[PDB]
């Protein structure tokens, strides 16, 4: 053994550097097993339910392909007709569904609800995700930094550029800290993680040899790094008429061929957990491009970087499937 | 043999006490087979279609898990985009779909349509359900009364409290009558099954030794019973402003710790084919709780009974999966 | 070998009479394999994604049953929540999805998009269909004409009646031309395929011995044919108030028992790639029947032909599943 | 273990209430295993021989189907050409046949011969039966009384009506006595089992709580019983001209709707180990009906009971197959 | 699907040209599957009973080999000791036997009895045959005409010579009519099918393009046909002393090398559903040969045709096994 | 290879000492394979037909068990209803039966018929036997002499006592001659094999080192032999009243404890291909015992030898099954 058999993965802020390393070694070896055809199905006859409150195709397909490779079966239950709070309640419908399913994947907004599901279901609940966010895109990215750089975890350094609050900034700092990598965040001080959370990331960062800068100067943050990360900072919905101040703020932190070449090294790569606003060929992306001519070519990533080889965003998007398979196999599988 | 191979289960009012007993022995033994891992897949390579006109997750998941345990495969076809009466017609689309599928599950409102499907499809049609209602929650409940009480079918007595017209009242009386159990209904006379149907249930009740009371006095109806059943009587939609008279009527028939203790026996259990309005933690359930302070704690079941061990509603909800598996295995399977 | 392993079928206007014959021999033999139980699963452990921009149940079920018989697994991705052009772009989401899936089925309006998918996905893309339309209902129909008539392809003649522009008219002429059958189109000259396309169909028609008439006289077109084809010519949406001129035009081309008996032969059959407006028992079909009393019994096919044995429309509808299985097995399968 | 591996079942008058209960639990569970498809073949590669001196189709088919479900193979050897006493001798041909077969089924008249076979064969000999009669219709019937009444063995009571000497009367009293059921025999005193055998059945009846009446009054015997048993009392052959006195004797003991309603209870059932003279539609049954107009509608069972739902004679006839399978699996099978 | 799952084949005068074509395509493909070793067993663990009232080896062996290739198991029950009408009744013994078997094959004289069996058994009853006769030698012969001529069904013409009343004459006309072949009967007018049956065969013959002559002139009937059929017209039993008038009647209709060469074509073949009186080397055939010197070389077929290559009677006799396998696989098998 | 694949064994007088040795090594090793459970089934999916004109249970069971161990399937066709010469002819029914079966076993009187079967069937014909007699009891006995004595074939000597004409006498001399054993026949000169056949057995006896005496003195013939053989010499049927001269002739050649002790050696064994008239406990054996008091204890073998350990007649009777399995596996099996 040395197992985490039956453990929910409902978003963990709590996990040994030892469990996190077990979980990434297992996804590394399950990726290699698929490719080589050495993969054996250890979830045959297991049926999982997938309750998604927001539609999220890339996370549904990752659960669906991972569950299927391992012989499991999947019931996708929508946003359109899982009228959850309507007339039923997560507590009452998790109790019915842990009686028919073997594990449950959840993806909604309100992490508070994930906890009811996890509490009452009676069977592994895997938070695919919520706002509070992601355990698995966390381990997908570091699975990606590790296989591509071909260096031990602790000789990988990377930077995150701007709005380290929309929490890909927090989740990258959290895992760089527990695994002892060299993580640098580059955002304007109004947008750093709140300092009690950086205080935690420093508690962690000390037990491992982790280095954490937090600057506001991109060219610095990104110096000699392997892997530059960014993420869409404009909030679709807070209308659009005048993203203007937000756009004036983060537009220095635009990952672009100056920032990429600004890193020291010809092997630095760009990563982004998609969708990336990187040109006008989308309907959101023509709106913005009208009201802002100088975007219309990439808001937080320019096409001059997105569509040419600094970009491993799709190999990283795939790696999210090999991680959810690491989570279904150490929770469920007969090993 | 002794089979009902190829027989549609499209809602049967017609079935031998002998077929009903075959069908409950088979679900009893298929439940035990899952648990023990003695279950063999006898529907491998069978694909069933599931046309649902109203969304019903608990009945979709029961079809889906049952079909999957037995190696079958399922195509779920929505309410959103099975524009059935629109430009096609059940008669024309059942003829196309019996050519690609092996059996079809249906769940719509209008039992009249189930019959077209059953008539023209060319392949087993299983009425998951309609308004005319349920063959399988009928056999799920008596599968539940029988395994929990550990008594022969004929030494199980149970009561149904109020609005024995919204037909869980009819379906419980119908099957208590054919299997010779002791079934008591407790509702105000304006809400009894119409008497030609009780006349039928008495025809039946005589061939078996079945006892049928129909009172309006709860404490009587429920005396010395095993299993007390109820069901939501407020009709979501007939607006809400003033359920008042309905609420003044059925509120004496509220299953609650007086009614439960009112039964004679410390082993009586409560059953309900979910959703049960049993507190305000739902959005329908905050509406009502505002307009009616004295509900806001359970309309037809109080939380003082729902959330503490008189309640086997979830073991009964699971038992609906082991019954639909009894119906796919005696219709389809190679045995 | 002699394979088309890895070849996308994204709608081919380009294909050898040799590949088309390989593809119909394979669906013929895969139909027979299912029926006889000689079918072996050669797609086990293959997962395909099905992105449908318009809901199309009959084409989803054909992909779903074909993929399943062969052991594959299917992720259906809706119209409701594949907000494709919204904030992502086919080019970016095909690159993510060819990393998790093994092949992709597509069905949208805009053939232009199918090409992005096919270009960037990295894995077989099968156009289930678009407006530009169908490779597989093309081979389903000729699979149907060939097995039912029991004659070699070149001794099958058939007619298409009216509006040979709504392209079932073009696709029937295209394949009658490449396979050397005797194809006759019967429509008013304002509605013939545009003559540069008939010029192509004649280039083709010469290399094979194909005969192509194009008349405006039904009784002529249909003389001594095996198989009479038609299709709904009223465009649901271009309002309805006054289909009148369209209805006055094509109403001579109504396939009906005069046209069917007008063929020479007691074995002529009617075919139609469903839905067929053939009576009022539908909600579109009561609208029209009100505004047009003399339809209300079949717009392009009368019930006097649709519902009685000249009609093989459902055996042809099934044959669409055995063709998509011929396309998944020569693209994907390990043979 | 706890096995009776290798034990002949050549008709046992000697068997623990413990072995008899093992043998009926095993046939109960092997019935359920067939129905559920949980049955595994534990006699693969075992060949049994079936020497039948009188033709008996219902007992051959029960051996044949039971042996086959379990993967064994069967050689049926006739009455027509097993000229046994002719020029060979059971002792000499059992020694040859235990060298080629794995077990032997026997059915002849003379129980004395069964013993030679059992003594010299060298391999399990299962007495299918002789005049001395049946071990397996004994356990088939009580397997039937037990599953149908759904009561523990000791709360089942039953009656046998008239000629408790033609030994279905003895075999029912013998097993009611060892298993502690409530067995009542109803026959005229000239036709009771001989009293030293009732003395044995009382020795037995005391160790278990068994009640044994022996009356001559049907309406009494049958009072409040579950299951009324009878059997053909006219001996085909002792000519026919004048069965008259026999017919005047047992004709009060005719099971008929007075006797069936005479039992207390609406669930009493009739059982009979077929053939049952129950009407004239047979050639023996037209003979008798001529010489006796008032029979010609059922000699020991009237059609008014045989052909309408008090009659479980065919479910009991099937249960004879699940018992012979309990006997081949505890003798032979690798468990 | 498109199945006839569970359908008895107890002799059908009622069957779609569509079911008959399904049934012959399936036997065609099951013949090819045996030869090629592509055959999979889809009746494993199915046991069928074969009640034969007249001994018929060629029909027993065809059931037995077909049932065995598909993994089923067979209990043959004789004429010698199935004393059916004796003391039991088909209605009572079918109810016992549908409880142990999975399907039942029957072959007796009295079609009236087949119907009781089919009505009460509870499991597929396949009429192997009766006097009313054969569904399967009907489809064996047309399976034979179709594979040997290599022409579509409708380009096969054949003739039947004399005594088109002994119903091979009726069954050949019936199926030539439903499948649209060109069927000619050649018998003296006293021996034509009775005209209300030819009136039926003409109803049928019109919906398909079937041609039916009925002449009394052999050389005409047989002109340019593929396949000449005949059958023994002397009734063994209506003594023998003086078959004389029968022999003077049908002796012009003797299929012989004049009639065979009288057909137009060097590929015409002779067919006969054996036994064929075609020489004296039999004990019936020496009797007749004495009393009739000029027979003694072939009564309805001369040895000059029977024993030299116009004769496909044995390939047709085999084809009766591949048809009964088409009937066990579409009734029983898990496909 | 080195095979006799497809070779009929229809009784061979022609066979290399090399094929006979191959055939006995193979039955030796197939006996050992059964016992050890090293036996693999190499006849799976092979069906053989068994046409028996005289009933012969011991030879049917040997074919049946051998065919079954190897996965084959068997159709037994009787004497009662294979009315062979009646109205059909071996030549015509072998042609039908080689089309459905894979090999055919035959056992009739008239070896002349075996040859028609073998000539026309088209598939291996194994003469189980005829009057002309046995290839397999020949190799069963020498398989028995060889395993029991544990000596090489050529150091086994044996004697046959009286009526070396009823051809067990010829078949023992024939095989002792080809395999070079020491074979002695002991019968009165009126009953020796006819001398042209002994002339053949001497041709043979010289190429191998075979010794052949033919004496009329038992005590001599049997001196120092291993294995003493005899066989019933009274012909049941040539009435019985006065077997007297036959009984006075062969009664000196009675194998009995004088003859057995008369051999030199304490390991000599008696063999007999059963039935052996060895006492009165049979109905033929009480007839004779009345008319001949001094028999009534064993005509050609006395019970003082038959029923006590000089007697290996039943191990030899079993060995007939392991030989017919050597013949089905070298003819049919995929090795």
């Amino acid at each position: 053994a040395f197992n985490m058999h039956n453990r929910n993965l409902l978003s963990l802020m709590h996990h040994s550097t030892r469990e996190l390393r077990y979980l990434l070694d297992l996804s590394r070896d399950l990726k290699r097993a698929k490719y080589t055809g050495t993969e054996q199905q250890h979830l045959k006859r297991k049926n999982i339910a997938l309750i998604f409150e927001k539609t999220s195709t890339r996370t549904r397909c990752a659960f669906e392909v991972a569950a299927y490779d391992q012989g499991a079966n999947v019931t996708y239950i929508d946003p359109n007709s899982s009228q959850i709070g309507h007339k039923e309640s997560m507590k009452d419908t998790a109790r019915v569904l842990g009686r028919m399913y073997d594990a449950i994947g959840y993806r909604g907004f309100k992490q508070e609800i994930v906890e009811e599901l996890a509490k009452f279901a009676g069977v592994p609940v895997f938070n695919g995700l919520t706002d509070e966010y992601h355990p698995t895109q966390m381990l997908a990215d570091v699975l990606t930094m590790r296989e591509h750089s071909d260096k031990p975890l602790h000789d990988i350094s990377y930077a995150y550029l701007g709005d380290a609050r929309n929490n890909m900034g927090n989740s990258l700092l959290l895992i760089g800290a527990k695994l002892g990598m060299d993580v640098r965040i580059a955002a304007p001080k109004a947008l750093w993680p709140h300092d009690e959370f950086v205080a935690q990331c420093k508690k962690f960062a000390e037990e491992s040899g982790a280095k954490l800068t937090l600057t506001e100067d991109p060219k610095e943050a990104v110096k000699g790094v392997d892997f530059v990360h960014t993420d869409v900072w404009v909030s679709m919905g807070e209308p659009v008429e005048a993203w203007g101040e937000r756009i004036k703020e983060l537009l220095p932190y635009q990952v672009n061929m100056e920032i990429m070449k600004a890193t020291g090294n010809p092997r630095a790569k760009f990563m982004h957990c998609l969708p990336a606003f990187h040109n006008s060929e989308t309907k959101v992306g023509k709106q913005i491009a009208e009201q802002y001519p100088n975007l219309a070519n990439g808001i937080e990533v320019t096409e001059d970087v997105f569509e040419s080889p600094y970009n491993i965003a799709f190999e990283q998007a795939e790696n999210r499937m090999h991680t959810i398979k690491a989570i279904l196999v150490s929770t469920l599988a007969d090993i």
